[PDB]
């Protein structure tokens, strides 16, 4: 009686990871069905892929290596997937009935299409996409109101965590992204755990110099190349702060950012009478893409077991703003509300990227997205959700340019 | 539609504890009703509370001191208790229908009868008391099958924390103390904490000649001298091993004694998949107190909030077994089964009585303790209920003068 799987983005960081877990729980019983997969370009990882999962659909959203994917997939024999293409193949997995769980392994704001799709169909939404619940928080709520089978269960592993030290019985009262999620599940504060990332120990003049060749050493596996640039100027923690108030309707001063380097502590949940949980393992995404994937229930794996006294140490600091001044941007315009985290998320996407491709010094990030968030006014939200998409669609690129239109100024 | 509660033990550490976090309580709002207290010979103690807290019942279980509790009680004005006395006194008081919950704050073996009586009249038991649990382990267990609607809520801290890492939802499928509860919860295995006691860095040399004073030196509260000694030997981290795997189901091999100085996390359980959940705060008895009484709920309260940048740093060390044999002595007993840990916790008791009252050295403890039940043969188990109940009775006597025989033969 087994679990009907999509995964969105299935060649990437979370996807491969997703497949990974998939695998090796169905050693123990065959439990998933991985029932699609769907990536931007990687055709030949793809085919790959599809060989050895066999899934009853496969896209491909680049128009361009359709047909290559097709005639990849001609050579495996005794198996007719049906083969789709973009948006419009996007939305026929979404519209399966065979399809129970849909993980939204995609980066970005590209993101939210899928994840907007997957709610509309009513689906479980394992989504470790987090740009768009920054991005779209408040639409996403909205359509989650509308649709009322549909969830997001958080794979972010600091979401993950929080979800996870949650009392289902109350979970079940209500659902992520949902007014009122804190009042049923007495959460009073939460502590949202981060690496620190790899220059948190640098000085303010050894971090004016850093490279993304250096921002690109992330320890235990690899990620994209996105997140590991928002995990070394802690913008990636900012966008997890906005997550967190999105998710679980916390209030932005009940959430302190802590930097726990040994990363064994995932996150930590006060409740009102100020008992605390937390949930804790090795670093790694196979328990929190897991966890999404059997809530409510737990299944048994054969991972490697947690050894606190092997562990011996866990150290707990407050990151330095002026060394992250990230942080402090993403919580000013998550207070600001209104489309202020669209800004903010948009303009660190273009930041981000001319970081990562040497264009510009460390601090010139943060500088970017400040001079963007300053920019910016409020706009009446629209009341209409195909409106709404359109003016978080306008925000987005309008932000994206001021970002480029800064560079290019100041270049 | 409050909650009315009895304290068991009420002068004592457990007992003034749960007093204080009830008395802040309904400062925030009227939640608790304390409807009896019950103590054994502090009877100017016990006449103070009375005139704070005008509960419906008082008992004092000295007959030689009832005389003057109804004396003292005298001087209240407009306050008409019952006042009882002994064990006729306790079983009025577990029969009154103007009680739900029962805090059990009463010491050693001596706990035992009144939370027996508790159970037997479908009460809910705020347990603190773990010598019961180690003593009668499979008696309670038989207890609770019977009476349905009794319940165990644990209030030693290790035990709240393991109970609150737990979901709500699978846990009102069962109940503490009872078959299969770990299956149900998906527990695989517990994460038992130790503050370590004030012995925990010393040489062999050094804890040869410890003394009670040595010991009684305990940090942050005062509790009762016998939690204190217990602490001190590790021998109290020994009977929690026991009562963890009675509480929870969970198999000796299952359960990890970590010494955890700073006492912040407060337990931790690994569920099937291995992710691991764990309770913290700063070291308190409030906590646990309070949920065992709110349970399945939290309420608010005004604690002071725990600060992981001010901690700092929590560490994790496995116990030497040769410094804190007593644990090794608790595994074997707890793993032999039958009545060994009767005769565990019998012999424990006059071991500890004698290094209080400086009759005996540290190491002396384990040997005596040890050679008991070295001496003991497993017995059948009564089928019946009144007869197993004696059962237990003699051999926790026998043990009793087991342990005082060695120490007279040495003396
Ligand atoms: N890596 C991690 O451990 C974590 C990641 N996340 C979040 O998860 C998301 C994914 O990150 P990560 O896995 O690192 O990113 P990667 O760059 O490793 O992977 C991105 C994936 O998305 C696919 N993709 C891109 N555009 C499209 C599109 N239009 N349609 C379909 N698929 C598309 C890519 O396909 P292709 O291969 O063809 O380019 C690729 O499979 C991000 O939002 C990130 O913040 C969250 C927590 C941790
Ligand atoms: N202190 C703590 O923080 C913790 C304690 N515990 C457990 O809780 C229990 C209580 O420990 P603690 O509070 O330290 O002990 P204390 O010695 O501080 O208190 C014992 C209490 O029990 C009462 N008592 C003794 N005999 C009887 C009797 N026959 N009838 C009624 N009341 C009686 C005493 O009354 P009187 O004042 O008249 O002598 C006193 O109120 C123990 O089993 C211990 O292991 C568990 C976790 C932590
Ligand atoms: C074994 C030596 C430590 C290994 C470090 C592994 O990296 C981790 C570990 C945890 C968190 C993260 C963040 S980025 C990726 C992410 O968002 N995740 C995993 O949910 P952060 O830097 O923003 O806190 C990175
Ligand atoms: C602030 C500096 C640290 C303060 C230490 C406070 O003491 C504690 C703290 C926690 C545990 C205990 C044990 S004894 C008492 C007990 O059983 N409890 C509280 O449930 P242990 O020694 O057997 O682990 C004692
Ligand atoms: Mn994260
Ligand atoms: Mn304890």
């Amino acid at each position: 009686k087994p679990i009907n799987v999509a995964i969105f983005g299935s060649t990437g960081s979370i996807g491969t990871n997703a497949l990974n877990i998939i695998r090796e729980c169905n050693k123990i019983e065959n439990v998933f069905n991985v029932k699609a997969l769907y990536v931007n370009k990687s055709v030949n990882e793809l085919y790959e892929q599809a060989r050895e999962f066999l899934p009853e659909y496969l896209c491909i959203h680049d128009k361009s290596v359709y047909e290559e994917l097709k005639e990849l997939v001609k050579n495996i024999k005794d198996y007719k997937p049906i083969i789709l293409c973009g948006d419009e193949g996007m939305k026929e997995i979404c519209s399966s009935n065979s399809i129970d769980k849909i993980v939204i392994g995609i980066d970005s704001f590209q993101g939210l299409y899928s994840t907007m799709y997957a709610i509309m169909n009513n689906k479980i939404v394992a989504l470790a996409n987090k740009e768009s619940i920054v991005s779209a928080g408040f639409f996403l709520k909205k359509l989650l109101n509308i649709h009322k089978n549909a969830k997001i269960i958080p794979v972010d592993s600091e979401h993950s965590a929080i979800f996870q030290c949650l009392d289902n019985n109350k979970v079940l009262k209500t659902k992520c992204l949902q007014d009122n999620f804190s009042k049923i599940n007495n959460i009073n504060k939460i502590f949202l755990c981060s690496s620190g990332g790899p220059f948190q120990n640098l000085t303010m003049d050894e971090l004016k110099n850093v490279t993304s060749e250096n921002a690109l050493k992330h320890p235990k596996w690899k990620m994209g190349k996105k997140i590991t640039i928002d995990s070394a100027t802690m913008m990636n923690k900012g966008l997890e702060v906005i997550e967190t108030h999105f998710l679980f309707d916390v209030d932005y001063n009940d959430i302190e950012v802590i930097v726990h380097k040994e990363c064994i502590i995932h996150s930590c949940v006060e409740f009102i009478d100020k008992s605390v949980i937390s949930q804790m393992y090795y670093p790694d995404m196979q328990i929190p893409i897991l966890y999404s994937l059997t809530w409510p229930d737990r299944i048994k794996t054969n991972l490697k077991p947690l050894d606190l006294a092997q562990v011996s140490t866990l150290t707990f600091h407050k990151p330095s703003l002026e060394h992250f001044p990230c942080i402090k941007l993403a919580y000013q315009a998550g207070i600001k509300g209104n489309f202020y985290p669209t800004v903010l998320n948009a303009s660190n996407e273009i930041a981000n990227n001319l970081f990562l491709n040497n264009k510009i010094k460390y601090f010139d990030i943060s500088s970017i997205i400040s001079q963007v968030l300053e920019s910016f006014n409020s706009q009446k939200v629209s009341e209409n959700s195909e409106d709404l998409m359109k003016q978080i669609l306008q925000i987005h690129s309008w932000a994206k340019d001021k970002a480029t239109d800064i560079y290019n100024k100041h270049n």
